[PDB]
DNA sequence: AAAGATATCTT
DNA sequence: AAAGATATCTT
């Protein structure tokens, strides 16, 4: 399938210029973020080209997501792929924010919401260990990573119950080891459930303990009839 | 001087050369997106060992943060006058067309300039000159790999870079460049007035004092200011 | 943890 | 404009 394909699909060490000067890279996730990025697209567009799929990415800088994948005969089976990094010296990453497009149909999205059938996570983790190169010496710059693992998952089975973020309200996904997000060994038991507790999740604290804070919450405040 | 120097490298290698990707310990190369994020990234690669060569040259040690979430990018300084540190941050944004006005957001204004030593390498008070490289450039096959045989084959995101430096007071603007992120937002201009530095506050005390006293929301600049005219009223009045 | 800091963009 | 979106991190 596309999925089981984009799976198997998925070392840098610099930048670039057209004249072959080549610039080493930094050590932080700003920075492997991008790398990741970029490494990740002619992956996905070559995959999806076999089965048929359009790839596109967005024009407005703060849409979701990273890549949309479709086939133009088919608008309501799109599919949407975000990039998410992290590294190690148990994971979590912050899986985008919880008061948009699932909240609004529209809001800061390619294309509405109900467009998408499936929302996949490419998830990195790197463990963390000033001159320009040449061409001749690409084997002696040092990389800022030991190691990369790389997964693709579906969103919901690897979200959490705690924000990934505050002022920027993101949803958090579960704090495990690499295996979990391989396997989906997730806390939600359906990606119903995972969109009702993030759509009614309170921005502080203050008003989510009267809500709720936690899954367990959750579950005994659609008990009490959701007040 | 040191500053003359580092713009002078800044500007002589950004003419020359042209960033076309990503490489490979093995010979691939990965071609660029053309947004913001990727942009600020790569500029802020190509930097690095221009500013450390200028600073070796004038006997500056160069650090950069150990966690993420540390102003500045880049402190400079001498072992023999520990607190004379400089501060370099650089900055990225686009342009739809050359000439058309372009901001900045340059940080917030509840952090290290309220508190001396939250999210900052050095205490505040350690730095005596807090400098920005603005890189502007203009927007606009790059989906599949490249070898070093097609560097120049590799199309640009970008049409027409450009890179200043300039005090961050001077550049400043007195309206916010973001909300939840409580950024202090830049002068709303022309490059050449960045280069120039046709700013609005009269000094870096004036700039720092504005920030100290901005208040979060519309809501609460209502009984304080939102502008640079205002504040210099509520300072007429006693802040009051 | 929860909250807020390093980061630009819309509209 | 202001406010709040796309980025991960730290305490």
């Amino acid at each position: 399938s596309l999925r089981s394909d984009l799976i198997n699909a998925l070392d840098v060490c610099g930048i670039i210029s057209a004249e072959g000067k080549i610039y080493p890279l930094g050590s932080d996730t700003k920075v492997l973020s991008t790398i990741f990025e970029l490494f990740s697209r002619p992956i996905i567009n070559k995959i999806a080209e076999k089965h048929g799929y359009i790839v596109e990415e967005p024009k407005q800088q703060n849409h979701y997501p990273d890549f949309t994948l479709y086939k133009p005969s088919e608008p309501n089976k799109k599919i949407a792929i975000d990039i998410k990094t992290t590294y190690t010296n148990k994971i979590k990453f912050t899986l985008g924010g919880y008061t948009s497009f699932i909240r609004n149909n529209t809001k800061n999205i390619v294309y509405p919401f109900d467009q998408y059938i499936a929302h996949w996570i490419i998830g990195y983790v790197y463990t963390r260990v000033l001159k320009t190169y040449n061409i001749n010496e690409l084997n002696e710059i040092p990389k800022p990573y030991k190691g990369v693992k790389v997964f693709l998952q579906d969103k919901w089975v690897i979200a959490g119950d705690l924000a990934g973020s505050g002022n920027t309200t993101n949803i958090g996904s579960i704090h495990a080891h690499y295996k979990d997000f391989v396997e989906g060994k997730g806390i939600f038991d359906s990606e119903d459930e995972f969109l009702d507790y993030w759509r009614n999740y309170e921005r502080t604290s203050q008003l989510r303990n009267d809500k709720y804070n936690n899954i367990s919450e959750y579950r005994n405040w659609i008990y009490r009839g959701r007040k």
